């Protein structure tokens, strides 16, 4: 995880549909 490297890149990925 690194502190919030993969928390935020997953949270906005799927919410952005696989970030379109």
């Amino acid at each position: 995880e690194v502190l919030y490297l993969k928390p935020l890149a997953g949270v906005y990925r799927s919410l952005k549909k696989q970030l379109e």
